């Protein structure tokens, strides 16, 4: 259950039993009788089709609340922390189904989140991560990761999805993501930048 | 079965005496569960122990159900009025939502639906911490004149609800009050140019107002 939600997000290297107690503190034989993953030994653990829908799911289900409690509620990225991740657990399929009608099919959340239809499975429109970026040129801030730390930095260093980014240059010794955005210049970390995707444009 | 449920119950239980025996049994519980409850209830100042009504309620018993109902009315209009939902759907649904949304989301809810002075089944929605005071008081029961009635308030109660659909009485129909019955205690109601046969136990939760 709340386990494959994890094994998604590190999918985007090497998976390790030594790495599951970090993230979560403290399965298996269930998750690969339930048929939701299968073993590696490239990648330690692949999510079986199975997995990737039912977590599919809960993207949908978590970017839709996203959308309504934002756009509509007037939530702020504080307030979301708070509320949303309870009623997310709370709410019936039947609920977002028709939260998704009333918002009239929204195809991303307010973060630049895909949001997939019911059933079908989680493709991301933004793949493009500022690490994995080569030409210095302009850009745009097109997702950010869901996160409320992460959320809070960019926020509190004036970056929001869909705004424009001059990309500086990355520096092979200092480990340091070179930006202009505002007029402005700014020194990002590499795992603040890991977790930022960029369109070229 | 929180304390909210019971304050809920012992709220509109007076609309008289009320007896600990009364509540364990509107709450189906346990007669050892009640004196448990009302010694809370009792010390988080809700109400007071009093000799004509059984409790009365402090303005802090007062103002807390102007909230359970604020909830619970705004909730049930974002149900039908913005998600379609049915008779049927909220009484699956609806409860568990108010035993978990915050109070910004009622607060910012209320903003959203533009501040509706009335849940759809004639139930008034009061400001937040503003008292709760029913628009629609006079019930069929207590209806003295026959003639024509508009038919303004029923209570949620999904059994009510179901008996109300299932006989086509619904809220801002027009009903004609044919009239009490002496000793067959039943009430006559023409609507849809229709005869009706109401016990007293539900003419006591149909409000009407004469038009
Ligand atoms: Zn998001
Ligand atoms: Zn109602």
């Amino acid at each position: 259950e709340d386990y494959l939600k994890c094994l998604y997000e590190l999918g985007t290297n090497k998976i390790t039993n030594k790495e599951i107690a970090q993230l979560m503190q403290v399965m298996m034989k269930k998750l690969l009788a339930e048929e939701l993953l299968i073993k590696d030994k490239k990648a330690g653990y692949l999510l079986t089709d199975l997995g990737l829908k039912l977590v599919s799911d809960l993207y949908r289900k978590h970017r839709l609340i996203e959308v309504f409690l934002v756009h509509h509620l007037g939530y702020t990225t504080e307030e979301i922390h708070e509320e949303a991740e309870v009623l997310e657990h709370t709410v019936s399929d039947h609920f977002v189904e028709r939260l998704d009608q009333l918002l009239d099919y929204p195809k991303a959340c307010p973060h630049g989140g895909t949001i997939p239809a019911k059933g079908e499975l989680l493709v991301e429109k933004h793949k493009l991560t500022l690490e994995e970026a080569k030409e210095k040129g302009d850009y745009i801030l097109a997702r950010v990761h869901d996160n409320f730390d992460l959320l809070t930095y960019l926020e509190r260093n004036g970056l929001q999805v869909g705004k424009t980014i001059r990309f500086l240059g990355y520096d092979d010794f200092s480990h340091l993501y070179s930006l202009e955005v505002d007029g402005q210049e700014i020194q990002l970390a590499q795992p603040i930048a890991q977790q930022i995707y960029v369109e070229k444009i």
